[PDB]
C-alpha cells in the first residue's frame, strides 16, 4: 500500500492510476484523464488530479462535498478540501501533498494564506492544461467530458478572468455550420472558418435548440454564408455577459 502519488510517474501504469481514482473518489467509472506532478522551489508539493467520466450525483447540490484530499508531508489533513479549486472546476478529484503548509494547517490558515491562493491558481492551470491535452489527443473522450461537465465549465468566464482564453478554448457549441444540435464546435474551429471580411463571432441565445435554429434573425447571416453559434442552455445568456471577445474577435448577438 505504497502511496501511489509518491512513486515515479514513469513507474505507474495507466491501470494503477485509474484504480487509484476509483479508490479515492468512490466512483466505479474510470477517469477520463489525470495529471501527476511534483513541484519544487518557490512552492513544493505533489499533485494528482483527475477528470471523472461521469458527473457526481450531488454535483448540482450546493452542499455537495467536493474538492481535493490534502496531505502535508505525507500526513493526511482532510478530504473534500474545496480551497484548492475554483467553483467552475468543482468536479476535479485528486490530492495535493504539500511541503509549504504547516502540519497543524486549519481552514482558518487556509483562507488567510497566500500559499493556498497561489496553489489554487497553479492547480487551476494544471487542470486547464490537462483538458486542453484531452481535447487534442482524444476527441471522443473530450465530447464525454463536455456532455457531463460543460454547464459547470460555462461558469468559468465570469469566475476566472486570468484564464479566460484557456477556458474559452475548452467550450463547445452547436452552430449553423452543419445541420445538427451536437455541441462539437470549438471557438478555434469557428475562427478558422471565418469568411473574408468577417470580424465578429455571431451567436444567438434561445430557450431551446429548435428555437435557436429556427430564428428569423438567422436569415441574414445565412445569406452572407456566416456561421452562428446556437446557444440554448440556461446559463448561456449570462455567460455571454462575460465572454465578450475571443482571439481578438468580438462576439455579436444576431438579434441586436
Amino acid at each position: 500500500a505504497q502511496a501511489l502519488w509518491t512513486r515515479n510517474k514513469s513507474e505507474i501504469t495507466d491501470e494503477e492510476y485509474k484504480e487509484f481514482y476509483k479508490h479515492i473518489a468512490h466512483d466505479f467509472n474510470d477517469p477520463l484523464t489525470w495529471s501527476h506532478n511534483r513541484v519544487e522551489g518557490k512552492q513544493e508539493y505533489t499533485s494528482l488530479l483527475y477528470i471523472p467520466s461521469q458527473a457526481p450525483w450531488d454535483m448540482w447540490n450546493r452542499d455537495h462535498k467536493h474538492g481535493l484530499k490534502l496531505y502535508v508531508q505525507r500526513v493526511f489533513i482532510m478530504d473534500d478540501a474545496e480551497q484548492f479549486m475554483p467553483n467552475y472546476l468543482r468536479f476535479v478529484r485528486g490530492l495535493i501533498d504539500s511541503s509549504d503548509l504547516p502540519l497543524n494547517v486549519s481552514r482558518e490558515i487556509l483562507q488567510d494564506s497566500t500559499v493556498t491562493r497561489n496553489l489554487r491558481n497553479a492547480l487551476t492551470k494544471r487542470v486547464l492544461q490537462m483538458l486542453e491535452k484531452l481535447a487534442k489527443d482524444d476527441a471522443e473522450k473530450y465530447q464525454t467530458f463536455w456532455q457531463q461537465f460543460g454547464l459547470v465549465l460555462k461558469e468559468g468566464p465570469a469566475e476566472d478572468f486570468a484564464n479566460q482564453e484557456a477556458i474559452a478554448k475548452l467550450l463547445r457549441f452547436a452552430s449553423t455550420h452543419t445541420d445538427s444540435s451536437a455541441q462539437t464546435v470549438s471557438l478555434e474551429d469557428y475562427v478558422s472558418r471565418m469568411k473574408e471580411g468577417q470580424e465578429k463571432i455571431y451567436y444567438i441565445t434561445a430557450d431551446s435548440y429548435a428555437a435557436a435554429k429556427s430564428s428569423p434573425h438567422l436569415e441574414l447571416l445565412r445569406k452572407k454564408g456566416i456561421e452562428v453559434l446556437l446557444l440554448s442552455d440556461r446559463i448561456d445568456e449570462w455567460m455571454m455577459n462575460y465572454l465578450t471577445e475571443f482571439d481578438g474577435k468580438p462576439f455579436q448577438s444576431v438579434s441586436k
